[PDB]
């Protein structure tokens, strides 16, 4: 008994279409198992949109997303457009405007080292064997990415350009809550990242996070400078549970968290507004190197469909089945090339066929 | 040459006087072997200045530095002064005003994995085995840490605090030239780090660095976004030669570079103004926990003397002789207790003995 949900599917560039095809395989297994009514439409975004429409975010694409319950997004960008004005580049001219337009203030990126994939972790084996499991909560619609004033002025030696790391109380209140709520579902520890020794905006950030913390006396709260956090994710990632970050600090540390897993092809991303509409994608980029070679790990994309089902379509049931289907395959020792490091790997397609199959197979 | 160089020596707190003694011991070996006239005057700074003068940056100290060709600086801080207001504590009250007073716009932090010390690198062994050797150049007196406007205003949920990432053409050019000139003496590669897909200040930064590059056509220039650079330093640090960074981005990445060596006791730091006057110090802090115990690694301080000789006293030969002596000591299995245990390590004053003699014996 379903509502006939709708998903705008934006595959994008590079490995985007390849891994998206696998997620739609899985989505079809979810439809015809959980008897959900799911309707989709495909739209161009990024470099493909630039190719067909001259713009990375077509109005028709934004309108398609508007008409949907959530956006399942691949990846955008590539060397074929890494030559355009920033305002005209696929990565920024699409993503930043989608975030602002749909008010997706909340970015959730879970990064854990999967047991038995320690070999691929780029950290020392003893650090890797200790393990880590982190959720990076990034503020997505404010701070320096969007702050005003922002521009360039003058000429000569005093020509200048400027951006403004500005936060309002409400912006820190709402992202801080997401962090603490997420912590309750995990290991009840939040580490808020700022630069409060110098930044006025960090001093307010720290203050408002301390105020929210009073609602969560069961959660251990720590504050840590961005420059220390960058070191500690290398030195001892096991110390973090939930990372709470600004837009810019989160951009840096969330990608650092992805790198230290050694398995970015398994990492999903959710960007959420207050109404529960979201944009769900792999944590990695379009990977033009292997694009079109049926090599790419579809797991990040499929896991982001799971987040979509859980957070946007009130279907934790289908979300958890998908995650289950992915652990079984990995239990069995199924690997794409990135986690076989080449030898004995399955293709994007078979990995996607297998996961879709295990979902519909119930177990 | 002219001779009669003068250095202001500011040992500071904790391990600072300890490791400074060994830098001064090596400096006498440099005096003899290179027939250099280097006179010193010592001054209180940090905790010891608070003890003796009531505040961390006495005027006699600043004047003594003004009267010198360079500043050889130890480290400052410790638990004895942690009960003071933050702004009154040794490092905040001393290091920042000195940089500002002396317009020390450039920060150079060399980070290499020494042969023999790979075991301490926190990256996976086969990554550590590849090695790396990086100089991070960090704009030190500008950007968001000092930019205006900066403040906090308003009330309720729309109360806001803000900092401004602002750079002028003159700031960008002078720090870019330092990086190009440094790369010319290394492996002729500058990677300028920015966020030009999003920031207006980064767009100007990238534009001006491209102009400056035209003056150094014998040095390769690449650009990389800050969030990629954080990942790449973990994935493959061997790819970098010279990093050219804003204050914020260089702050973060020089600490990450320091972390990936796994041995901070080896790491020196130079902070230079446009006249070649500089403050030279270890990358690491005052290590109160081992202070006075004659175990602190003096190699950071000694290599910061080597940088003082190279950048302020026109004494590259002397600098290179100190560096060679350290390579020699390491090759003979000589280690301090941060690099080995028990009888496989030597004390601070024995390491200094060994380094000074290898310099004296070099010629
Ligand atoms: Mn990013
Ligand atoms: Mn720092």
């Amino acid at each position: 008994m379903s509502k006939n949900y709708h998903i705008a599917v934006l595959p994008g560039d590079g490995i985007g279409p390849e891994v998206m095809a696998q997620a739609l395989k899985v989505m079809d297994a979810v439809r015809s198992r959980f008897d959900m009514r799911i309707t989709t439409s495909h739209y161009d975004v990024g470099g493909i949109a630039i190719d067909n429409h001259g713009h990375p975010l077509p109005k028709a694409t934004v309108e398609g997303c508007e008409q949907a319950d959530a956006i399942l997004f691949g990846s955008v960008g590539g060397p074929k457009w890494e030559n355009l004005p920033p305002e005209s580049q696929p990565e920024r001219g699409a993503l930043l405007p989608l975030r602002k337009h749909f008010k997706l203030f909340s970015n959730l990126r879970p990064a854990k080292l999967y047991q038995g994939l320690e070999a691929f972790c780029p950290l020392r084996a003893d650090i890797a064997a200790n393990g880590f499991d982190i959720l990076c909560v990034r503020e997505l619609t404010g701070g320096i990415y969007f702050g005003q004033p922002k521009g360039r002025e003058g000429s000569g030696q005093y020509e200048k350009a400027f951006d403004t790391e500005v936060y309002h109380r409400f912006e820190i209140e709402r992202i801080a809550r997401i962090a603490f709520e997420s912590a309750r579902k995990r290991r009840r520890k939040v580490t808020s990242i700022d630069k409060a020794n110098v930044l006025q905006s960090s001093i307010l950030w720290r203050e408002i996070v301390n105020d929210v913390a009073k609602t969560y006396p069961d959660v251990e709260l720590a504050h840590m400078y961005i420059d220390n956090a960058t070191m500690q994710l290398i030195k001892d990632p096991s110390q973090f549970d939930v990372l709470l970050c600004s837009n810019l600090f989160g951009d840096i540390l969330s990608d650092e968290c992805a790198m230290i897993t050694g398995s970015m092809g398994m990492l999903p991303s959710a960007s959420l507004n207050e109404q529960g509409f979201g944009l769900y994608e792999p944590a990695g980029g379009s990977a033009p190197d292997i694009a079109g070679k049926n090599i790419a790990n579809p797991i990040a994309q499929i896991l982001s469909l799971a987040l979509l089902l859980r957070y946007s379509l009130d279907a934790n049931d289908a979300a958890t089945a998908i995650e289950q289907a992915i652990n079984r395959a990995l239990e069995e020792g199924v690997r794409t090339g990135d986690l076989a490091r080449g030898a004995a790997a399955v293709s994007t397609d078979e990995m996607g066929d297998i996961i879709a199959r295990y979902v519909a197979e119930g177990v």
